[PDB]
């Protein structure tokens, strides 16, 4: 009767901390000074590789979390959460050097029965709606581009991307969605030449790059980028956003859970829960002094 929720790693909807040696969580507040709810998630030990505990009981939190607990107080039901097992959101790959396609990440334990529910910022498109259903958007989704502050860039359409040169260098995470999107398209051939030169194993050294004056811009999305740029006086994303969506919460088709997801998130768009959960997470007060 206790649904498997998925998640996966991605401040600032999860973050992902240690438990303590008793194995409960650490007591922290928010900025307005409630308490930070924290459930316990499983995950791989990859913070300690060599341990004898390979799958190891871990504190999360964040705006993810917090929607989990409303969901389930909301429809009434019992969860244990768990870290997604290769790291991944999901796509669909061929396996086995067959015609064969399995989805990897999330999507791929969702299908599988290994999550009954993917409570994550979970990108809605076309092909994984083809194989699961999606809830109502609980948050809109976009790229957007990591600049120094000061460096003028339109969005998309600016020409120091569409017509590229070593004067402007830009790139993204290789690997991920932007960078498998990116290499696939016929109009963004011409980017992908210059960004294949330069994409980052990490979002997170692709930042530093930035503040390093090593890489002019970085394309990723949207809701990661700006939590990074409030924190840092010298970092800002700019331009329109782009390519856009929403992130859902995803489930099995014909799930018995689907209408009244949706509903409990439309409630919450209408009753300020969601504007209260981008006020706790997804910005820094201030950039660091
Ligand atoms: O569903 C997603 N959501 C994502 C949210 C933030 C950053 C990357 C994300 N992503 C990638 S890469 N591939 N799928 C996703």
């Amino acid at each position: 009767t206790r649904l498997k929720i998925v998640t996966i790693h991605q401040e600032p909807f999860v973050y992902v901390k240690p438990t303590m040696s008793d194995g409960t969580c650490k007591e922290e507040f928010t900025v307005n000074g409630d308490p930070v709810k924290k459930v316990i998630c499983t995950g791989p030990n990859d913070t300690s590789p060599g341990s004898p505990r390979h799958t190891v009981p871990q504190c999360c939190y964040g705006f993810c979390i917090d929607l989990l607990i409303k969901l389930a107080r909301t429809m009434n039901f019992t969860y244990e959460v768990h870290l997604v097992a290769d790291g991944k959101f999901g796509t669909q790959e061929r396996v086995n050097n067959s015609n064969k396609k399995e989805w990897n990440g999330m999507m791929g334990e969702l299908l599988s029965g290994q999550a009954d529910m993917i409570v994550a910022p979970l990108t809605i498109n076309n092909e994984r709606a083809q194989y699961i259903e999606f809830s109502k958007p609980f948050k809109y989704q976009g790229l957007t581009i990591l600049v120094k502050k000061g460096t003028r860039i339109t969005g998309i359409n600016d020409p120091r991307l569409r017509n590229p040169s070593d004067k402007f260098i830009y790139a993204t995470v290789k690997q991920s969605s932007v960078d498998i999107y990116f290499r696939r398209q016929v109009e963004l051939s011409t980017m992908y030449r210059h960004m294949e030169k330069h994409n980052y194993e990490s979002a997170a050294e692709a930042i530093q790059a930035v503040r390093d004056n090593k890489l002019h811009a970085f394309i990723w999305d949207s809701a990661v980028l700006e939590f990074e740029a409030s924190q840092k006086c010298d970092l800002v994303t700019t331009g329109e956003l782009f390519f856009r969506s929403g992130f859902g919460i995803g489930m099995r088709k014909d799930s018995p859970w689907k209408q009244n997801v949706s509903l409990s998130i439309l409630k919450s768009h209408e009753n300020g829960f969601m504007e209260d959960l981008d006020k706790t997470w997804v910005r820094y007060q201030e950039c660091d002094s």
